RNA sequence: UUGGAGUAGGCCAGCUCAGACCGAACUCAUUUCCUGCCUUUUACCGGAUGUGACCGUGAGUUGGCCUGAAAUACUCCCUAAUCUUUGGAAACUCUCUGGAUAUCCCAGAUU
């Protein structure tokens, strides 16, 4: 209502898109459905992208950014490193 | 915190088991002796020794009755602020050790 967790109060009430940087070191796009005061959330129409480096024959190559579509998503609260409400 | 299997109280009757304290109470009969009183024995005296009955008792279980309650209700066991549950992670590189041993790779350790 008044602390910060309203913000995805406000991303409830306007169900706008949400980029979320996780500890694993991968990165949410999602808008919210659902959250809650331990800051558990739950999504809809989910993409996720991370950044990979692929070892080819023992060489390290470049960096490649891939992704996944993930319809409903739920996201658990401490991994999360930060939420941006865009 | 939940699931599974359960269903009340009162009373009546049958059955089984329980004296050891079944019974915080108390009689009678009788076998074999010993004693007493005794003309005879029933009835008696009072100790031992066993052995039966009778007045009662409790628990378990089965059926029934009476008043209800009516999927209500009750029941048993059972499964975000530091020491766990609201993550010091994630990722990569360097060095060292071993295998391979020209390297790549990998395991372990460390930053």
């Amino acid at each position: 209502a008044n602390g910060p967790l309203s913000l995805l109060q406000t991303a409830v009430r306007s169900h706008t898109q949400v980029l979320i940087s996780v500890r694993s070191g991968r990165k949410l796009l999602a808008r919210v459905k659902a959250f809650d005061r331990h800051c558990n959330m739950i999504l809809e129409n989910v993409k996720e992208m991370w950044t990979e480096t692929p070892v080819t024959n023992g060489k390290k190559g470049r960096p490649v950014n891939k992704d996944r579509f993930i319809s409903k998503m739920f996201l658990r609260g401490d991994s999360v490193v930060i939420v941006l409400l865009s």
